[PDB]
């Protein structure tokens, strides 16, 4: 095909060449700019009905989303839908603008198909993002109605005494513009503090007018203890949290990393994260009895990777790191491969496969 043509050219030639000419953060900035300008192939993969998922109070035309981190400040949303993502998550957005950590803060491990980042929540801040989303609010309303929802990942400022108030500020400012909101949780009086935090976030969400009321999801790292996971599952069910995003990057360094930069501080993403992420999905699905929708993320670069997470319990998947190695054709690739595998494994669509390993 012409589709498999582009896939090969980008993966084997263009992306390696560009990544060899640009530092990783410059590559990221340029990518955002090109995406924001729509400088991308036309719609090659027309989405099958098999790929449609209904979850979180919304239609998702396909289950493959762009993970938080790529478009931190909501600059490239429209270009991301043009790239073929079924949904877009922006952020993390912090209340006040902040610069994040000193550069260099992004590192490529090409031998491992992995990245390490320590951006440190560099953010244009809620006000700038709010006005940016307001400018395209009705365009987004039609996109969401057509099965292309928008998520917003909310962060906190580095120097914040009150994490809960930062997240609450985010709910009030960007919740009215979002189909779902995300708050990242780290290691949990720990369970009680999580309950307190999430109660405050949900209260603020419930205070928004009904038409402008987003789903709230909790995003977890893969580095939590069993007890942490057990406590998160319990609190999520108790409070009626709408969903889980599983997982963020890992602070672990799995045996076998080859990249020269493997010992850089930060979160590791891509292929070495894949199976850690999948097994975290499997655990969270079981601990929530399959009642809490999961967005599966970490090392998805193929239809097989996507389907493994779906069968483990994910309703939707996200990727980012695969895009840094494969470029934009990876989205069409993942979707085509997923459709083919669904047919091969006897599923009528994505919905039927969700949690199939647990049955
Ligand atoms: C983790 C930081 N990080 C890194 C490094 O670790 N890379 N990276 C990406 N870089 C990209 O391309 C660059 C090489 C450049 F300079 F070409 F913009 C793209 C991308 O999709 N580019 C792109 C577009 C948008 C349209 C048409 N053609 C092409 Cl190649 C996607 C990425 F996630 C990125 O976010
Ligand atoms: C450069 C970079 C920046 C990221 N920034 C964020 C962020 O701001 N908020 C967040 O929740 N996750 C962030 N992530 C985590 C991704 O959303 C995703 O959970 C993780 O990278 C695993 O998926 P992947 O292996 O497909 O990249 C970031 C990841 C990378 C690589
Ligand atoms: O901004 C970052 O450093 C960042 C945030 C996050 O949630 N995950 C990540 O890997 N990096």
């Amino acid at each position: 095909a012409m589709a498999t043509g582009d896939e090969r050219f980008y993966a084997e030639h263009l992306m390696p060449t560009l990544q060899g000419l640009l530092d990783p953060e410059s590559a990221h900035r340029l990518a955002v700019r090109f995406t924001s300008l729509g400088l991308l192939p036309r719609a090659r993969f027309q989405d099958s009905d098999m790929l449609e998922v209904r979850v979180l109070g919304h239609k998702f035309r396909n289950p493959v989303g762009i993970a938080a981190g790529f478009d931190k400040h909501g600059e490239a949303v429209d270009g991301l839908y043009k790239m073929g993502f079924g949904f877009v998550e922006i952020g993390s957005v912090t209340p006040k603008p902040q610069e994040g950590n000193p550069r260099p803060r992004v590192f490529r491990l090409p031998e491992d198909q992995a990245v390490i980042n320590r951006y440190g929540f560099n953010s244009h801040g809620l006000s700038v993002v709010e006005h940016r989303l307001r400018a395209r609010q009705q365009k987004q309303a039609k996109l969401t109605e057509d099965g292309l929802p928008l998520g917003v990942n909310l962060g906190k400022n580095k120097t914040s005494v009150d994490a809960a108030e930062d997240y609450a500020e985010g709910v009030r400012v960007l919740g009215p513009l979002a189909d779902y909101l995300v708050v990242n949780v780290s290691s949990p009086q720990g369970k009680a503090e999580l309950r307190r935090l999430l109660t405050k976030v949900l209260q603020e969400r419930d205070g928004l007018r009904r038409v402008h009321r987003p789903a709230v999801l909790v995003k977890i790292a893969p580095d939590l203890t069993s007890q942490d996971k057990e406590d998160i599952a319990s609190v999520v069910k108790e409070l009626g949290i709408d969903g889980l995003i599983v997982t963020n990057t890992t602070v672990s360094r799995p045996a076998g990393l080859q990249g020269a930069l493997r010992s850089e501080t930060g979160g590791l993403s891509g292929k070495p994260l894949r199976d850690l992420s999948t097994q975290t999905i499997r655990e969270m699905y079981a601990l929530t009895q399959g009642r809490v929708p999961i967005i599966g993320v970490g090392g998805v670069s193929s239809g097989q990777d996507a389907l493994e997470k779906i069968r483990a319990g994910a309703s939707l998947v996200q990727l980012y790191t695969a895009l840094t190695f494969w470029g934009p054709p990876v989205v069409g690739k993942v979707k085509r491969e997923l459709e083919a595998l669904l047919k091969e494994q006897g599923f009528g669509g994505v919905t039927d496969a969700i949690g199939a390993d647990h049955r």
